């Protein structure tokens, strides 16, 4: 077992060394009202770890569009980081756009948890989706061996912000629930009486007073979030 | 902050009572060579978390393919889940095949440390996916109002059985990784020597000496993956 | 091995969620110059848990003729205790209309010590009993598989306002008392010269100085307490099951 | 606040001194097969706990019959335990039967918690209904100026025995439920699988399959537990003063 | 082993229980400038005890006379205390002036080290002698078995206010001592000088310079303090049995 | 607030060295199935403890008669003890036969808790006595400024055996009891059905069943016990002044 | 081993009473600009002690003459110390004229750390010299067995103090040191410079120039402190 | 303040550095039946410690007569030490024949406290007199700015190992002491019964029972112990300046 942020926490206040130069997080996000995934990688110059980059970077303004910034982290020092960044840009033609925080002694790591039993010294594959009030919203940890979905991801951060401008929860599948469709739920009754003036106006499709929904998301919102899912089931017509 | 079990950790060793009756984790599924995604959540009679239960039970023979079980988890009664999967079948139509543990006091939640800061009392929305060694090979932590993608959860397993069969890392997006498509990695070597036997041969597409890969995936396992994707991108036409 | 609050402390403050929404104890009832009954059981959807619940219900009136109220304990979430509610109403037609404290960790229980070892999990079946002025004045420990007697609890409330207005202590099973039927009892002499005093004349009825009552109850408080000891005896006429 | 038996829990093993002599509790029930009560007072020749002593004696014959002993505990010593005793006897005309635990220092007292905050010294009001096995099965704190209500002691045991023998639970009331009357409850399924097995059925009537009940109790045991009831609500035609 | 208020100390400041009323003590008898004996006892209603408090109340005015109060202490509660007191009262023909603390938990007993090891409960025979200052002069510890001499707690009151009027120290036996019989000593001196200087004159006998006396009690002090020496010696005219 | 041995505990173990030599306490008297009567002084050559000194020398025949031996104690070194025995022999004509233990370092005294605040370093005045078996059977502590009454610890010592062989309790102020006399107490019942039991017969007069007596002292035992007394009560004939 | 005041360290405070009265230490004496030589007995009434308090007794003019004063420290009472005292003007007829403290628990005693391996009560043979400032000059500790040799105190009274004035080290021996006689021996340079800048004459004569001395001594203090040695050489004609 | 090895204790166990050698004390010189005296010195190359080093290799001869050896201490180096040692042979013309633990790190000097608060660093001037079986039988602490008195060392050894051999105890200033000159004391009684033996007839002078002497001593004995208080009082015929 080992300590950890939870989800519905602040970020922890650290200053770190990236790529790019020192950041204060999560500050230097929060203060530009933007969200931030930051995601860990064990080392630099392996496999895996240089798809999910590759695949981050092509999915950039994707999540630029969504008020949302990347971040890497790995062991690694920035050298480490910007020499396998150069590799990246030189054999795979993809500049990596978003910086690197290079955690050269498990400082940052160790910090967030992210030194798991799965190896001593290299970090986990850890995801912290970080809100604009510098706020834990989800946390992936995926192993090792197993690059992550990063179509899901966005899906995630749109679904999560239509959430909180729309005052709604989201079905499992969304947009594309079996029950409610692209529907977004209203959130469930917390007293009797409550209860009784949801199950009595009309207000929105119920399958009970404790499940109530409606549909207000626009055409375009839910489109975006469809295409995402679209993306990561299509066969690509390309390679290198 | 909060204590978690880790990734590469043996899951924790304990008696629970659920739905079905008393379980002992994870000898139950280890003993059968069975994997188990084991998912909690908040409470019963919530809309989400209902959304999430029929998702599951519609892909329970996906799962039960892959010799993989199901085990939910809640703060409420037993009495509580059957007369919520009550609900379920006799308003939706489905019966939910699987237990869901029923942890009145928190003591499993507190122990696998599912108990976060977005509400004392009312659990996360915890995902431990176990290997038939009991073995935690991944987790997911998604927020209380955002349903999960089940079709991911199947992405992992199955990708995740390809990698130890097949001794194989995953891609990002495996399998339509934009990079290589379907194949998969060949572990890094870790060595000057290995590095050195790698660049020299015949042996598998290589980008550098520490990223080469081949396509030991069957058709049939390649499909099976694509099609939960498909399915997770495809618009409903129907709704229950 | 337990620990728990004590008769004569005042209730623990704490701010619980309910059926109702949130509440603050016992201010809420203090505030109000009402008494109440606070009343724990392991789970919603139980049979024996539900049969108190109506009959606490049936009772309702009861107490709040008393100026007392009511307010139930569960380690479910309020979204059970409203499926449980609505159970109740639809399949025995009476309508449960008290707060239910959700107490989904056992926080609330825990706090209260009514986590005992008849079961990890689920509350014990304890009822305490709160005056006014925010003070603990009887609590009940009954088994998981016992249903309580309400008639009783309704007897206590009321004995025990009796002689906190008329300033008399309240023999055992009164009104009926074997030895002097409704009489109340005058606190005892704690001094030699208070004990001669009492004795010496024959203002009331003496076994000896330390035993002395008489009957300053109203006729109507009397058999008002005499009534929930006939009702708990009297075999019912209808039964809801029908 | 304080620490405290629980319901569940084996009775505290401990030997105490009685005005019958030293005993081992919850053992030398338990060896007899005996359910007992152990009731405290705060002290003797007070008012409230003599009335409670003679109306423990009076229904002596109904708990033997049951197979319950009582014993009591205060604060004094044997010695005035038994001139207590020797007073009730000569002005009431009632011998206590049962013995009192005699401790002059609340160890007994506090190792069963009970000592309140209702006032340093003194024990509080508190009762333990102990089955034959030395579990604690109920705990009742009334307070001070509050006498017990014996009968309702009465029908928890027998409530308690007879659920114990026919496996079953004791609804609100009984035998006088509003609901199922003297109906029994059929312990909840905690499965799916059981729950579905419960159907209606010939005697066991359902309102859902949590909801079971039979009417197994033998009319004897009916009578007895309502007549405890009776006697409790009846206004006595004789009043020993 | 245990811990005890010490000769020399304040009697420890704390409100106690009597039969009499709440107390505090020793203020209760400091401002009333008044010495206090509180004598201690393991129970109401036991025999050795019986005997102590007619004995001390058949002396009470010679403790009076003293300007000494009495004050027991007991385990029992107030009720108890209370009872006893009218059954001495009725079977012995002697009413007990004095006051009884009620100590229901040993509180009392424990504050003063009065729990022994003689007895797990019931306090031990302990007695304070505490001047009008409210400190600890005398202490004394009879067993469970063995009814105190009141007549030599006299003696000891006696003396000891003989002592602190008069700047004296009192041999053993006094007045009966077999070397300087009814005299009084003169504190020894504690320098070379004042040893120097201290010379046999006028009313001064010595037998060294460190043992000087003189007789300087009235002969009222004397035969009172003898005469409570001989009652104790005096086989009773009559037996109040 | 100090630390002391209690009344029914075992004699501290403890190896002292006194001025006849190195003893291990209580080990020595209990190996000779003797009694010992263990008295501090706060310093030789002092005053109030010479005269306490020669009472238990002239009662030291009595003692023996008993089978109890006495042991002194001081702060002081067994050169000082010595040459105050001699002082004591040549100056009153009287030889102390009993040892006196040195206590240079109160390391005795601390261990027996006979360090009060009535001043720092000089033991209080405390006498334990203690029976063949090692136990305390009882303890006084009297002050600086006043000496003991040694006739009053050998009739404690005299009633102790007596109460010990002929299992029996005494009364206040035995053998002069104003109640019963010589008589010797019945230990009280301690349950109801040994109360019952009980009977006034003809060698057990009752007042109540807690109190029965009955006069099974010999005559010298009780003439031993009154001699005390008259001796502590008599105006001695002859001053040794 | 034990805890005990050290040489330099200021004789600790403390009130202790006396057979002369309470004295409070070292203010009683310094308060008079006196030194201070006080010596602890293991017992009153023992013959070495005895022979000691008389050889103090017989010299105390001559530490009078030093502005010296005398206090004794044993276990026993006020009372014994005055029998004592008592008893050798009687039997040997000398008056002990200084007092002595009176310590029946070890306070004092434990407190100067006088109580040693030898009997766990009565105080070892513990002598501290104490200079006007209440400062800690010399400590002798001789056994239970043997007496001490008090015109040596005499010696390291009058040395110390020459010393003091003259700023001056004493050379072993003095007045009658093998190499240098009654010469003071000038304190050592503790700087290269200092050693250079010390040379011949130029003040002094010198063996090396970390040895350098001169007879500032005026004749007097040499044969006072001569006289103090052939006493203690010399063999009594009489005997008391 | 500070913690010391004590009067009457084992010199502690030890292994040490030396000009000579590496040592293990006591055992060193245990092992040799020889009594051994250790002084330390704050620091090589100072004057007063050099003009002790002289003395104690002058009186050499002198220690080893008695059955003594000597060894020095030092917080510098053994380079330092023989370096020292060489200049004081070729400068003063006399050789130091024993050896001086180096002890760079106060090491021993902590252990045998010798670091005192006169100067953090350098060894305060400690003298540690060592019998035969390890036992620390003498310290002195003489100031950093005092040289020592050689020659009082020796009347300690001689007149230590005198009383030891002969049973006896040795008075002030021995042996010119005021009272008996040059007799030894007998150890005082430590009990009344060998104090009323011992009488003072034909040998034994005796003051008191706890004051006697005879002259046990050898003509040499005395008068070596005198020869070394004759040296330290003659001032020196040649002076090696």
């Amino acid at each position: 077992p080992g300590s950890i942020p939870l989800i519905g926490e602040r970020f922890p206040e650290m200053e770190v060394t990236t790529d790019h130069g020192v950041i204060k997080l999560p500050d230097h996000y929060v203060s530009q009202g933007k969200w931030f995934v930051l995601f860990s990688h064990p080392a630099d110059f392996t496999p895996v770890c240089t798809t999910e980059f590759v695949s981050f970077a092509r999915r950039y303004e994707d999540f630029q569009r969504l008020g949302v910034d990347l971040i890497g982290l790995s062991v690694d020092s920035v050298f480490s980081h910007i020499k396998w960044k150069e590799w990246i840009e030189r054999h795979i033609g993809v500049r990596i756009p978003f910086p690197i925080i290079a955690d050269p002694q498990g400082t940052v790591a160790r910090r967030l948890g992210l030194l798991h039993a799965e190896s001593a010294t290299h970090t986990v594959r850890g995801v912290f989706i970080v809100d604009a009030r510098g706020v834990i919203r989800t946390m992936l940890y995926y192993p090792m061996e197993l690059g992550r979905l990063v179509d899901e991801i966005l899906r995630i951060v749109k679904a999560l912000k239509l959430g909180d401008s729309l005052k709604r929860a989201v079905p499992a599948d969304w947009p594309n629930n079996e029950i409610i469709g692209e529907g977004l739920i209203v959130p469930p009754p917390t007293t009797e009486d409550q209860a009784r003036a949801r199950m009595e106006s009309g207000q929105y499709r119920c399958l009970d007073w404790w499940f109530c929904w409606d549909t207000p998301a626009s055409r375009d919102d839910v489109e975006e979030a469809r295409r995402y899912l679209r993306r990561a089931a299509e066969k690509p017509a390309k390679l290198l």
